[PDB]
């Protein structure tokens, strides 16, 4: 239980919060991979080269894929960046991304040193 383990516990706590009922009203678009075909978004995978979502982050955390907090944060921010790249900035889904990213960034900032 070095610094990396302690920081990954903080990351796991954040992940649990992002998936919690407290944030469900704006977190739900990020729960599962974007289903482009189901949504009729036939340009999604031409625009987004590296899809990411909270179920994928959860699988990677469960599989001990993340070696440090920075690697975890990069996936969570990739998920938000994909949303900001693909969707017009006035769309409800972007408002929901902004709100969940505020939750993420303020708690990520409280990382134990
Ligand atoms: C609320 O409407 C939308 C939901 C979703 C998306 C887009 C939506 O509005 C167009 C896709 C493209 C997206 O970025 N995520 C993150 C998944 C779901």
């Amino acid at each position: 239980m070095g610094k990396l383990s302690e920081q990954l516990k903080h990351c796991n706590g954040i992940l649990k919060e992002l998936l919690s009922k407290k944030h469900a009203a704006y977190a739900w678009p990020f729960y599962k991979p974007v289903d482009a075909s189901a949504l009729g978004l036939h340009d999604y995978h031409d625009i987004i080269k590296h899809p990411m979502d909270l179920s994928t982050v959860k699988r990677k955390m469960e599989n001990r894929d993340y070696r440090d907090a920075q690697e975890f944060a990069a996936d969570v921010r990739l998920m938000f960046s994909n949303c900001y790249k693909y969707n017009p900035p006035d769309h409800d889904v972007v408002a929901m991304a902004r709100k969940l990213q505020d939750v993420f960034e303020f708690r990520y900032a409280k990382m134990p040193d």
